[PDB]
């Protein structure tokens, strides 16, 4: 689809059978989701945003369906203000910026 | 133009006599620029991202040139590591997300 930007680009995602709202975020390298349980091994990581650094858990090769488009990749889980879909998964679903 | 997201969507912006690189950021409600001493009235504001909040100065009706597209609007100035072009200006230059 085409998404305009007068409102936040919030979309429904499906992960682990669960539906969540997430923000299509071209200013994020990486996808970061709010606290949740995912299976498998994770690696502790730190990431730094506009307000400082947080600790997250890195899960690799996680299937997510974003607005009906399948992705399989890395998801960071931690105290992000909002679920954000970053470029690692935006590239997978063929998302581009256009003007 | 079409901008793929294999790399950070950095473009050149112009604000007065300053040329800077900025992210076309669909995850950003507002435009946030690194520290600079713009003329005219401003108001203090707090904005939150990953890691918490920072204090910014809100300037209204500031002209900004983004890839030779004219914009004018609110710009928040503060201690960000990266210049961020938010949705308030992204819509003025006709920017959409597409997949
Ligand atoms: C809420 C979702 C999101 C976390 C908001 N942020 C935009 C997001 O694209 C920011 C943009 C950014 C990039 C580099 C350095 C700092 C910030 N990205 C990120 O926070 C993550 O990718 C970090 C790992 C950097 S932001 O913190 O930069 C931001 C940007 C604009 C804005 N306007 C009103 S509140 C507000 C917050």
């Amino acid at each position: 689809p085409q998404i305009t930007l007068w409102k936040r680009p919030l979309v429904t995602i499906r992960i682990g059978g669960q539906l969540k709202e997430a923000l299509l975020d071209t200013g994020a390298d990486d996808t970061v989701l709010e606290e949740m349980n995912l299976p498998g091994k994770w690696k502790p990581k730190m990431i730094g945003g506009i307000g400082g650094f947080i600790k997250v858990r890195q899960y690799d090769q996680i299937p997510i369906e974003i607005c009906g488009h399948k992705a399989i990749g890395t998801v960071l889980v931690g105290p992000t203000p909002v679920n954000i879909i970053g470029r690692n998964l935006l590239t997978q679903i063929g998302c581009t910026l256009n003007f």
